[PDB]
């Protein structure tokens, strides 16, 4: 499955953890307030989280401040809110990471209380 794929979400609901680990771009769902519910083994290799440990953890306080803006979190919680969530942007990732140019996909997930955060470099 390719970023950016128009039905993407249909095609990740059917995918277990492994299947997951395989995609070629970065993957996190979050819930509605933005804790951590899944993170795949290309995200870790953008920002050197492990992605066994980030579990948990809200990825807007705690993991990703950066993101903390209205550009980025911002864009999250209008969709979360609107219910229709499927947002692309470019941003810059630097907490304990060396700055990353990348591009970023948010999409709501088909499973409930869940939202899909997609990554890939630019
Ligand atoms: C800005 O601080 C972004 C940091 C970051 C983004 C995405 C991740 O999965 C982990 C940290």
């Amino acid at each position: 499955v390719a970023f950016g794929s128009e039905d993407i979400e249909n095609t990740l609901a059917k995918m277990d953890d492994g299947q997951l680990d395989g995609l070629a771009f970065g993957a996190i769902q979050l819930d509605g307030d933005g804790n951590i519910l899944q993170y795949n083994a290309a995200q870790g290799d953008i920002t050197g989280r492990d992605p066994k440990q980030v579990i948990g953890k809200n990825f807007f306080k705690d993991v990703a401040p950066c993101t903390d803006s209205p550009e980025f979190y911002g864009k999250f919680k209008e969709g979360v809110a609107s219910g229709n969530l499927n947002t692309m942007f470019e941003y810059t990732f630097d907490y304990q990471m060396t700055p990353t140019k990348v591009k970023v996909h948010m999409k709501k997930a088909l499973s409930g209380d869940s939202y899909w955060v997609f990554v890939k470099r630019v």
